RNA sequence: ACAU
DNA sequence: CGATGT
């Protein structure tokens, strides 16, 4: 089993869990970022997971590309299998925003069709995924 | 246990 | 050490 080079790899970063979530996408051979969302002041590790998958999917649609994508979350890898993101956070104020990222990626999912393999980044074997924040 |  | 998830 070795990596599909020709790839986009995504990841989450945060501050705290719950905390201020981020996430990015590189090309896995060369670590060139393609795309990096700007910070969300609360959410968790999972959601953020799931935003960068989906976004990574419209990001491939969007310019023709059937590139699949490597995530290192199972839990997110499954959410986006189901189209349900089967978060525990609380819907207060302060997580009014990454719950509504959340559901439009829900409802994005639900509304369009897509063919990239969505792939788990085997880390106890390779490493690191490319996206890695380097906090850990 | 496994994955974050 | 704590949290998010299957
Ligand atoms: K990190
Ligand atoms: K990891
Ligand atoms: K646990
Ligand atoms: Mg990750
Ligand atoms: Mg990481």
């Amino acid at each position: 089993e070795e990596i599909i080079w020709e790839s986009l790899s995504v990841d989450v970063g945060s501050q705290g869990n719950p905390g201020i979530v981020e996430y990015k996408g590189v090309d896995t051979k060369t670590g060139e970022v393609l795309f990096e969302r700007e910070p969300i002041p609360i959410g968790t590790n999972n959601m953020g997971e799931f935003l960068a998958i989906v976004h990574g999917l419209r990001y491939l649609k969007e310019r023709n590309s059937r590139k699949p994508i490597y995530s290192d979350s199972q839990t997110a890898i499954k959410w986006v299998k189901d189209k349900k993101a089967k978060s525990t956070l609380v819907r207060n104020e302060e997580t009014a925003l990454i719950w509504k990222l959340v559901d439009e990626a829900e409802e994005w999912l639900n509304t369009h069709t897509y063919e990239t393999p969505i792939l788990k980044w085997q880390t106890d074997k390779w490493g690191e995924i490319k996206a890695d924040y380097g906090r850990k």
